[PDB]
């Protein structure tokens, strides 16, 4: 159809038509393509940048949409809202994500893109690009390994959903979750539809830092075994795709994928 994001070095603004309050900080903002039947042009994988200018300082911060390039007239971003005066060092909380709560309806926000490393090309096909101008290096993996940290599901959940939809796409995503606690586990129940309609192919666990009373899933930190147990077996060559907050991916994730056996080549950090 019409693409949105026609140029990766324009700005395209686009509108504030709905919101929906997924948790306390993270919310579902759906934005107004130019038109109706007008897509976003994001190939999978990759993500937008949102520009605006907030207290004198153009803040440009990434985000990667929940909406598919088949949704028509509409961009989901599930973007999560460090509010002020909640975090003992970060008084001013977040800076994009402020800004983008205080968005009325029909507000508008710059969008600029495509913008990333890795494509999903299609059946088992990942076009990882080592940097912006390297020509992208394809390998076709069997299992696609996952860790995803809070507001880092939108990427996995591009990926997911891509596969899933297409049924001659046999590659099985894993997918690990790591939350706060469960009011944290966002597109929770997507995820979990997913699991159910593709669990030969969509394979579900979570992990909370503060686990409710009945947690049938796993508590703490990403840890070693979650990662043996709950993603591909190394010896399969999978690809572990991995976003969270920068701390987790370097604590929690890299450390205990080397433990379980994934090479650093065979994982990519969105
Ligand atoms: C590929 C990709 C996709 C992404 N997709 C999404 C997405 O879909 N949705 C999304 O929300 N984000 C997404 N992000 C991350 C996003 O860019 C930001 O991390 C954040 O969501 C908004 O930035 P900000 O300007 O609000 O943060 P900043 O203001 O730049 O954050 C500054 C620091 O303050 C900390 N901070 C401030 N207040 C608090 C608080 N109350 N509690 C804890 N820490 C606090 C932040 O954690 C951070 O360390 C994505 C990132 C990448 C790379």
């Amino acid at each position: 159809p019409a693409i949105t994001l026609e140029s990766p070095d324009i700005k395209y603004p686009l509108r504030l038509i709905d919101r929906e309050i997924i948790s306390h900080d993270t919310r579902r903002f759906r934005f107004a393509l130019p038109s109706p039947q007008h897509i976003l042009g994001l190939p999978v994988g990759q993500h937008i940048y949102l520009s605006a200018r907030i207290d004198g300082n153009l803040v440009v911060r990434p985000y990667t949409p929940i909406s598919s390039d088949d949704d028509k007239g509409f961009v989901d971003l599930v973007i999560k809202v460090y509010f002020k005066d909640t975090h003992p060092k970060f008084p001013a909380g977040g800076k994009m994500s402020q800004y983008l709560e205080s968005m009325q309806i029909g507000d508008t926000i710059e969008f600029r893109g495509p913008s990333g490393l890795l494509v999903y090309q299609g059946k088992g096909k990942f076009a990882i690009r080592p940097d912006k101008k390297s020509n992208p290096i394809i390998r076709t993996v069997k299992s696609v390994g996952m860790i995803a940290g809070g507001t880092g599901i939108t990427p996995m959940l591009q990926v997911i959903r891509a596969i899933m939809k297409d049924p001659d796409d046999h590659t099985v995503c894993h997918l690990l979750f790591a939350n706060q606690t469960e009011k944290d586990i966002l597109l929770r129940p997507e995820l979990e539809e997913l699991r159910n309609k593709h669990s030969a192919r969509f394979k579900l666990w979570y992990t909370l830092d503060r686990a409710p009373e009945a947690w049938d899933y796993g508590q703490g930190f990403v840890n070693e075994e979650m990662i043996r147990d709950h993603l591909p077996p190394p010896e399969e060559e999978p690809l572990v795709l991995m976003c969270g907050p920068p701390p987790m991916i370097q604590y929690a994730c890299l450390p205990n994928l080397d433990h379980v056996g994934h090479p650093t080549e065979r994982c990519f950090v969105f």
